[PDB]
């Protein structure tokens, strides 16, 4: 038994457990139900507290913080609307496997189930969007629940967890000693089984003639992931493609880089995947934005599997994602990085793959990320902004972190930025939450105070959570907000152009003056609309001390390409064509009655 | 038998038709991938108007505002995933306050459900505890049916929110086969017995009190029949926060609002009443105070079989849920009041009762520290002044609010006289409700003067909707009582946590520059001398306008009943005590506050 907490309130015990869980930052917003805990963390030296203007912001900040630091993001909000306001961030963290512990205040246990003031069944509401949740029934179990929450959030596939805290529990004084284990954080047959699958994976890899590494976020859940990935890639001469969430795990400057695959992935990455005899999936879940039409996915690997000379190998940590989308030949369970390390010595060094590399190189010259570049008098092109910013940012020599909103700017940031470092791309992929950009950048900056943190946002996405601009000033986070303003919900207008004969239904919102907004919010505001001024503005943007927002007026109705949609296979993509763009433009003006 | 007027139409087009059949004139929403088939079908629709916010939460609260002001259900149309999760707060809010709302959420194709698909969420599971009912349309054939069930459920019994999940493949699907025409178109003695006994118990009451809530506002004749009964039987009327506007506060029988921050007279009358006639109210914990101390005299009158509590409630689940009642009249309150009217004996006077009540009103008025030469503007003063200035316009006035002290002061110091003119978040108490609700109300009543009395912290929650007001053409008047703090929380911290202000002070943006950046006029007032002129220019402005009034900080809302206190054990205002508290606050915060 442990009696060291006897005499303390639940709130004080909460405060105490934070330092035991190595928590240095908490994102939250005060409220009645959670007051006992706030009174306990008042002036606390155990951690920095970050206050947003809206709980959703606290949630996204916590995600960005977790994505940038590798530590779970901690949220502390009140009951009722406080808790319902964090459902989106939880669903978002759940989709992208982000470690987060959400503490929600709750009405007194005696008022639960009486439709009490600011009462919500948060445990019920968040059941499907948390790896686990619970309502603390007594102060005696507060330490146990906190410890279980942190452990569950950061293990297996990371994810969000919620802990409901009744006000009478946090205000209550602990009058009983409690088990020592509940107050302290944290099979040979199985090991042999994993080692057996590792040997099978090695044998299969040593047999491959056209292998491809399909890499995702999982490789970033271990400090040595990128390093071991590169070792394997070099040792067996295997080209590497990453998902949107795997960007930064592999140096794109390396000859063996295939760039991103998927719906809007590089044509070369998609073609390599469709023609590979062996796909080595590492920390990726084969989501529907990556596979294209599943029945058309990886035909050559499927053919090789039927002939027992290839197929798909999957390094997955969660049983839920093993053989959930496609049949795999070998599943290596557990942490990918760890398993890559164990397999390495069994992989035969390869001298070269001239044919495979030659084929891949022909595709690279044939299918670059082409787009309609600037022309005299034309508006600035969004893709051009990303390419230029990437260069300017990288040249500073500083550690760079990029967050984004959801939409075309997001895809263009993914395609045209040159990814080289682990944990430098923080974006909402699974749930695709517009508004993620700003708050995520604020959280990321708190995690890495010395990094140059850039939010490449869209105008519609930015509007969702622009109130957090004042939070950036109050928090002292010198974030660089970039708004690629096309005065439209681009992602949606693109789909409307393609599948709904150019009928833009409610996808054009009236924007506020972003520069005046920035100034009203307390930061520097910059705007650029002329090609000749882009370079200077990007320069000023990056070198400005303090938070700053830069709006770039960009061309409208520009589609993201290449694109694989509907029943198309990864190799049946739409490619950029200047002539077609011009024809589609004319067709658009007619159909919209000249409105767009 | 079978109907074919929809055959050949996509689910989206059917949705468009159903809005017309349901007499929907306004839809609030935000487009997204999964819901595109529907947005395509309503593209340039003349069946109704569309209002676009910057965030789905805005659409939700706008729809609530619309519903509260119009009496019609608020219709929401959003996409799957984040679109759906972003409307959970508004649904929980509507669920708490019984607001009719039909939320349509796009969903990924039925062939993608259960595969952790792009932007997929278990919306039906998430919103279960926040909706009276929800469902996922499995085929286009059942779309007309599900829509009709949704609107019916949302507008029946106690109004509330409902959600209809729409898979993209279902809304894109074309109706091939005809569907039942029925699915395409939109004891009794116990009640009468209760009405009779209720009438008798009332005719026997010596110190009756009408405890009125939002229920009376759910019927067009509610306020009228309430007045009739009040006059006929000469019964004093007190209303909850959600009942404000259902009774003319200019009438001598008005006891004003009761509860945690209700008028002392109202609370005293309730504690001394021998009979409490609860009409469309649910005895929430913000009204009853310490439950065991609630209505002590009514309980005694009940033990002596000469009084007690009569409850006109439409929801059986809310009867005898908080306190045991003697008589329960199930069904619509307004309807049952009309049936009981004749059985009520016309009382000519209640001298003794009204005498006691009148001396309480003279001894316990909404007192507060008024302005002094050189001091800051007082919050309560702004409300009283604006109340008159707004009234003198002669226009129909609708008031919305955020959550906190400004909300309570607005409730207390405004003179309520018209039904459906006070739109505030009470059950869930959602900060940020003010602006989007106002915008929604303005849409419901284009000719009305809509004023949002907000708090600085509350305003910050959803201020992005300012640009939405401009795009929607809603000339809302936004008033911000800026005390640069989370007033209601700092009050509790001052009272229960020895002035330890833990993270209750957020850094505010420049509200005037913000308003201008958003496309509307911005005004600011700091001096007492400019208040009157500013308030006049404020309500006189043609388009949407924002007015920030710098008010005094750390000002407590009184009277107050909290903790284990009874409605009669309230904390009354005292000028000397406020000065002593100010000195204590300074010494404890090192002069910071
Ligand atoms: C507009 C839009 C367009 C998009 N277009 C694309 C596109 O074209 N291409 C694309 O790639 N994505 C795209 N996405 C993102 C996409 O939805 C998915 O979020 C992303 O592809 C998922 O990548 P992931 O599988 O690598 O990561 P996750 O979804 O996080 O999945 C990681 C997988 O790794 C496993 N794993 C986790 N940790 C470990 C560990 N330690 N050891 C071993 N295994 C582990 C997990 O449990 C899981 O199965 C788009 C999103 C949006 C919003
Ligand atoms: C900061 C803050 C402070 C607050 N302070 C106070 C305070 O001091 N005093 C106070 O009064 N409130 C206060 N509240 C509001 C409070 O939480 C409750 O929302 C409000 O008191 C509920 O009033 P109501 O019962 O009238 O309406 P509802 O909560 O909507 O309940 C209505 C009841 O009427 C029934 N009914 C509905 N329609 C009909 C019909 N057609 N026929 C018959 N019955 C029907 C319902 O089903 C239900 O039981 C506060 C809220 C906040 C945010
Ligand atoms: C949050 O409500 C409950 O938890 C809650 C719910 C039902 C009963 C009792 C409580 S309570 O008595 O434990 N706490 C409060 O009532 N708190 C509170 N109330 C107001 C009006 C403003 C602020 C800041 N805090
Ligand atoms: C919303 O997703 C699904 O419903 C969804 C989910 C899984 C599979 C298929 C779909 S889909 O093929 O029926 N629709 C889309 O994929 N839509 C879409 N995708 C993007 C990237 C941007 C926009 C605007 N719409
Ligand atoms: C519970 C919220 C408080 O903050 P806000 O600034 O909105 O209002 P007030 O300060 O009037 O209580
Ligand atoms: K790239
Ligand atoms: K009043
Ligand atoms: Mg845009
Ligand atoms: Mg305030």
């Amino acid at each position: 038994m442990d009696t060291s907490f006897v005499g303390l309130t639940g709130g004080q015990i909460f405060n105490e457990m934070m330092s035991r869980q190595n928590v240095d930052t908490v994102f939250g917003y005060p409220g009645g139900a959670i007051l006992p805990v706030y009174d306990a963390i008042h002036n606390s030296d155990k951690f920095n507290f970050v206050l947003p203007k809206h709980e959703q912001g606290a949630g996204h900040m916590a995600e960005g913080y977790a994505r940038a630091s590798g530590k779970p993001g901690v949220v502390l909000v009140t009951s009722g609307p406080g808790a319902t306001n964090v459902v989106t961030p939880m669903a978002d963290a759940f989709a992208d496997g982000i470690p987060m512990v959400v503490f929600t205040g709750q009405v007194p246990t005696s008022a639960i189930g009486t439709d009490a003031f600011q009462e919500a069944d948060v445990v019920g509401i968040s059941r499907s969007c948390t790896k686990w949740n619970v309502m603390v029934k007594s102060v005696e179990e507060l330490p146990l629940r906190i410890n279980e929450a942190f452990e569950i959030a950061t293990s297996g596939r990371p994810g969000p967890v919620l802990v409901d805290l009744p006000k009478d529990v946090t205000a209550a004084i602990l009058r009983n000693p409690i088990p020592t284990k509940t107050t302290l954080p944290s099979s040979r047959a199985q090991d042999e089984f994993v080692m057996q699958s590792i040997n099978k994976a090695a044998d299969l890899i040593n047999l491959a003639k056209k292998p491809v590494l399909y890499v995702g976020a999982g490789i970033l859940n271990h400090a040595d992931g990128p390093r071991l990935l590169k070792e394997l890639s070099d040792r067996a001469q295997i080209p590497v493609t990453t998902t949107l969430q795997g960007l930064g795990s592999f140096d794109q400057e390396d000859p063996k880089s295939l760039d991103m695959l998927g719906m809007h992935g590089c044509a070369t990455a998609n073609l390599a995947v469709q023609n590979a005899d062996l796909i080595i999936a590492v920390g990726a879940r084969f989501d529907d934005r990556v596979t294209g039409n599943i029945s058309k996915f990886a035909p050559e690997a499927r053919r090789a599997a039927a002939e027992g000379r290839g197929g798909i190998i999957h390094f997955e940590v969660s049983p839920k994602n093993i053989n959930k989308v496609v049949q795999t030949q070998i599943a290596v369970e557990g942490d990918a990085t760890t398993n890559l390390g164990k397999m390495m010595s069994k992989i035969f060094p390869v001298k070269e793959r001239s044919e495979w590399f030659a084929q891949i190189n022909k595709w690279k010259k044939e299918y670059p990320y082409a787009y309609m570049e600037e022309t005299p008098g034309s508006k600035i092109k969004p893709q051009t902004v990303i390419k230029k910013l990437s260069k300017v940012a990288n040249d500073t020599g500083r550690h760079v972190i990029v967050t984004t909103g959801v939409g075309q700017h997001q895809m263009w940031a993914a395609q045209h930025w040159t990814w080289r470092n682990p944990h430098t791309f923080i974006t909402s992929g699974g749930l695709g939450t517009m508004g993620y950009g700003l708050p995520a950048a604020i959280g990321a900056q708190v995690a890495k105070p010395e990094s140059l943190v850039i939010d490449i946002d869209g105008d519609a996405s930015f509007n969702m959570t622009l109130t957090e601009l004042s939070s950036a000033v109050q928090a002292g986070t010198p974030v660089k907000i970039l708004i690629l303003n096309n005065e439209e919900q681009g992602m949606v207008t693109q789909w409307q152009s393609l599948f709904y004969e150019h009928r833009y239904s409610h996808t054009h919102q009236l924007n506020p003056d972003f520069i005046k907004l920035a100034e009203a919010m307390g930061l520097k505001g910059l705007r650029v609309k002329k090609q000749e001024e882009l370079d200077a503005k990007l320069k000023e943007f990056v070198s400005t001390k303090g938070p700053v927002l830069l709006e770039v007026e960009v061309d409208k109705k520009v589609p993201v390409l290449p694109m694989v949609a509907g029943g198309s296979g990864l190799d049946e993509f739409i490619n950029f064509d200047p002539e077609v763009e011009r024809q589609q433009t004319e067709l658009r003006h007619k159909r919209t009655g000249g409105k767009h």
